């Protein structure tokens, strides 16, 4: 079994646990509960012919260095519904590089169910995207929308 960390970063209530708690646990709701220290979350997947154990580490976006310390690859979070969080993403791609340097990374736009209340549109997304030179998903915690594709993603993208 490879077992692999990856780290999730963004702004405040972007969704990072909501994605992680999904992803591991099946599960999401609609109360806001900062995280506190750091949670630690992992889920067992199939990559081509080879157990793979994905460990996911979370922490609030409002951090030490011993939560990046060894990331194998990261998400990338920000939301739909919040501008601020969109602007910080690269702020956020250059305090991962400083830390762990190259690691395989995508880019997630969280909360694609809210459209009707969206700050970045799609053309803008997809343009960060490009400039950053990430793979970019939309996710839906809620419905679960594309959030296994992010970590089959990622663990892939490592395991290559
Ligand atoms: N509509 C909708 N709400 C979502 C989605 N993902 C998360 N939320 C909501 O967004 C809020 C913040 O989610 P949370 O996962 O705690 O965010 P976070 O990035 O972990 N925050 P922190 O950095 O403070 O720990 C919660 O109210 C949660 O229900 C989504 O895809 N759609
Ligand atoms: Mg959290």
């Amino acid at each position: 079994e490879v077992a692999i960390k990856m780290v999730v970063v963004g702004n405040g209530a972007v969704g990072k646990s909501s994605m992680i708690q999904r992803y591991c646990k099946g599960i999401f709701t609609k109360d806001y509960k900062k995280t506190i220290g750091v949670d630690f979350l992992e889920r067992q997947i199939q990559v081509n012919d080879e157990d793979v154990r994905l460990m996911l580490w979370d922490t609030a976006g409002q951090i030490t260095k011993a939560y990046y310390r060894g990331a194998q690859a990261c998400v990338l979070v920000f939301s739909t519904t919040d501008r601020e969080s969109f602007e910080a993403v690269s702020s956020w791609r250059e305090k991962v590089v400083a830390e762990v340097g190259d690691i395989p990374t995508v880019l997630v736009q969280n909360k694609i169910d809210l459209l009707d209340d969206s700050c970045i549109k799609n053309e803008e997304a997809e343009a960060l995207a490009k400039r950053l030179k990430l793979r970019f998903y939309r996710t839906s915690v809620k419905e679960d929308l594309n959030v296994n594709e992010v970590f089959k993603y990622l663990a892939e993208k490592y395991l290559q």
